[PDB]
């Protein structure tokens, strides 16, 4: 049920039991609050989806036992429970999008995904650097300073990392690169980078490349060039230190391009 106009609160009857209710969704509704009695109601609920509402204050416990894909987008969310997701010890998905969010409650070392786009960020908190199973994170359109280096974050399975539309200055990569080698994507598009280092040929799976609109990087580095696997690498208004796009450079090109230039260069 999820593009009516439900009021304000939607409890449920506490009196009433449905342990077969897998998928409940109830997006873009006009809720104010959470559903009130989910733990008491639907025991073994697994995707709870609740976005698109007007949800605001900082959430309850929310007591399930076995969700698996929650979900709170563009609601105005400012904070989270410290103890929120202190009792659903199986979330894989959790996403809250758009919202006015700064810091995470902890999260369960069991999270997969997790995407927290179009919040209001200042650094990647450190409850996310220690999930020990991460598997991708979308973190664009926040104002983030700092992207800790790949000897912060605890998880070997980093697969996807989207950070564009941020403020990041660097992309530290010198003190340990290897731990990055499955990343199959690293967007870092929009932001404040001057340099990309050397290293980056250590993420040998790196899939697809994004920094384009960086309007800072004057150069890409010869080490580039074993990136054997990029298939898309936009270009888009940043100058490099080649002429690309006559009607080829097609992203990879480019990679054998940077690759030649580091057998020999003249």
């Amino acid at each position: 049920v999820s593009r009516n106009d439900i009021g304000p609160s939607v409890v449920l009857d506490p009196t009433v039991k449905c342990p077969t209710l897998k998928q409940f969704n109830l997006s873009y509704n006009q809720l104010s609050f959470v559903p009130e009695n989910l733990t008491d109601v639907v025991e073994k609920l697994e995707q709870l989806i609740l976005e698109g509402n007007k949800i605001s204050g900082i959430c309850s416990p929310l007591r399930l036992k076995e969700l698996k894909i929650l979900n709170l987008s563009k609601n105005h969310i400012s904070s989270l429970s410290e103890n929120f997701l202190e009792a659903c010890p199986k979330v894989e998905s959790f996403s809250a999008r758009m919202n006015f969010l700064a810091a995470m409650p902890f999260l369960p070392p069991s999270m997969t995904i997790l995407k927290l786009s179009q919040n209001k960020f200042s650094c990647i908190p450190e409850a996310i650097l220690n999930l020990p199973h991460l598997r991708s994170l979308d973190m664009s359109s926040n104002d983030i300073q700092y992207l800790p280096g790949p000897a912060h974050w605890k998880s070997l399975n980093l697969r996807e990392l989207l950070f564009s539309h941020n403020q990041i200055s660097i992309l530290d990569l010198s003190e340990k690169a290897y731990l990055w080698s499955r990343v199959e994507k690293l967007h870092l598009s929009h932001n404040k980078l001057k340099e990309i280092p050397p290293e980056i040929g250590c993420l040998e799976n790196l899939t697809s490349l994004d920094v384009s609109y960086n309007l800072e990087l004057r150069s890409f580095p010869n080490e580039m060039g074993k990136l054997s696997k990029i298939w898309d690498l936009p270009l888009d208004e940043l100058h490099l230190n080649f002429d690309f796009k006559h009607i080829g450079c097609k992203a990879k090109d480019i990679i054998r391009f940077l690759q030649q230039r580091l057998k020999k260069a003249v």
